[PDB]
């Protein structure tokens, strides 16, 4: 019963609930400061333990799921979304399965063939802009995220099927607490046709699919993997089972990706001699004709990869990975108790001041030196790490590179009248003016 120490609170049942929820990086940097590196304390009727710093994060990076429990916290929160017989409504051995399946799929074979296919998407969605203008670039990543990753993880059988109409069908089915995200002014009517899309989205596969089945154009696309695919009792994916296992990878993939481009181009549209230093880079990597680009030039587009993870370091789309205490655990002298929701967040352990120097500062060159990022071990985890790790890293690196080059090169971008989009916390469902961004064709 050596327990970490615990933040207490005048106000009985809700606790910290309006402190936290008023800033809860600035609540958490500050309790870094006063009650060290693992602090607990009541929100809303619960324990919250937070693992703050790298050396704390650890216990949970390197913990199974039999001691620190996801199907306990993030069970509910995914079944109305992703379905039966899928994410984490199924036993952990065969959730691992598919899991397993889906990481065999997202292979460099097919990110060679991706990096065509997101630009003939990108290309044919930024020409709504035209020459120039203004667009709420969170919304516009939205829309291009969809068709980009349905383009490549479900196939062209189910994008020849999608229209602007099923783009937001996928909001409602967002919808369905539902994870620690950073907020963004993405579309929120969140309940658009609830139950509706299920019905159409769901249908949308099942025709797909049985294209595939009863044919003989086996190729080599994501969802091929997906219908020869074969447990290891022999019995295949069902036909329900493939379409929540594809709609589900978009999903995990959305507001991610979406939110990360989005504040990416942002921080680019402020820093006018990074947003040049970059074109550079394209025309110098790939030439000045700008010829499409493939797998293979990614890998030296090195300026670009380290906007992107200093991006990924200041905004994570993921605020905030939480365990369920099943067994108690030990850190930092001390015992983590059975029902605590044990809590890390990458915003903070990539923003501590005693890891990271010029910690507000969008400075991508930070990585040519000594940093937190290699230097320790949990000190940046946007895509988690260890043991739970996003499985789409591989394909979100190489989606948003892609996007973003076909941008920076077909276009520049400034903000409007000087407006930086500001995270608010305290606006329940007020946002401040929307974000806008500005755009202008190059040449
Ligand atoms: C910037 C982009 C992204 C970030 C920062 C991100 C972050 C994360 C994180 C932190 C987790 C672990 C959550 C946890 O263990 O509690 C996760 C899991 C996952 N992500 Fe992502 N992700 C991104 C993009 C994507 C993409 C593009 C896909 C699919 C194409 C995807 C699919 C998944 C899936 C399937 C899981 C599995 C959840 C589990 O392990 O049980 N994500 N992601």
């Amino acid at each position: 019963t050596k327990c970490p120490p615990y933040i207490p609170s005048r106000i009985p049942f809700l606790g910290h609930a309006v402190a936290f929820g008023k800033n809860p990086i600035e609540f958490l940097e500050k309790a870094y400061e006063k009650y060290g590196p693992v602090v607990s304390f009541t929100m809303v009727g619960k324990t919250f333990t937070f693992l703050l710093g790298s050396d704390a994060a650890a216990l949970m990076f390197n913990s199974k799921n039999e001691d620190l429990s996801a199907e306990d916290v993030y069970s509910k929160i995914t079944t109305p979304v992703f379905g039966k017989g899928v994410a984490y409504d199924v036993p952990n051995p065969i959730f691992l399965e598919q899991k397993k399946m889906l990481k065999t799929g997202l292979n460099i074979a097919q990110f060679k063939k991706h990096v065509p296919i997101i630009e003939q998407e990108t290309e044919e969605y930024i020409k709504r802009w035209g020459d120039s203008g203004e667009t709420n670039l969170f919304v516009a990543m939205s829309e291009l995220i969809i068709l980009t990753a349905s383009s490549c993880l479900h196939g062209k059988e189910i994008r020849s099927l999608l229209n602007e109409k099923v783009a937001q069908l996928y909001c409602d089915l967002d919808g369905g607490h539902e994870a620690w995200l950073l907020p963004s002014w993405l579309p929120l009517p969140s309940f658009r046709r609830r139950d509706r899309a299920h019905r159409e989205i769901k249908n949308m596969f099942y025709t797909a699919i049985q294209k595939r089945r009863t044919s003989n154009e086996k190729v080599d696309d994501f969802l091929q993997t997906l219908i020869d695919a074969t447990y290891k009792d022999g019995h295949s994916l069902s036909d329900d089972e493939i379409a929540g296992l594809l709609i589900g990878l978009l999903l995990a993939g959305q507001h991610t990706s979406s939110t990360t481009s989005s504040w990416m181009s942002f921080f680019l549209a402020r820093d006018k001699q990074l947003q040049e230093r970059c074109l550079a880079e394209q025309k110098a990597v790939c030439g000045e004709d700008l010829p499409p680009l493939d797998f293979d030039q990614l890998k030296e587009l090195s300026l670009l990869d380290r906007c992107l993870k200093e991006t990924l370091r200041l905004r994570p789309p993921i605020m905030t990975m939480m365990r369920m205490a099943r067994s108690p655990q030990c850190v930092a002298g001390y015992t983590i108790p059975v029902g605590h929701q044990v809590c890390v967040s990458p915003t903070v352990n990539q923003r501590l001041p005693d890891s990271w120097t010029e910690r507000d500062e969008f400075n991508p060159d930070r990585y040519l030196t000594d940093n937190a990022a290699t230097g320790e071990k949990f000190a940046y985890v946007p895509f988690g790490a260890g043991r739970h790790r996003c499985i789409g890293e591989g394909f979100a690196y190489v989606q948003l590179k892609t996007i973003l080059s076909t941008l920076i090169r077909k276009f520049e971008f400034d903000l409007v009248d000087g407006y930086f989009p500001t995270i608010n916390f305290t606006t329940m469902i007020h946002t401040p003016n929307n974000p806008v961004i500005r755009y202008r064709s190059r040449t």
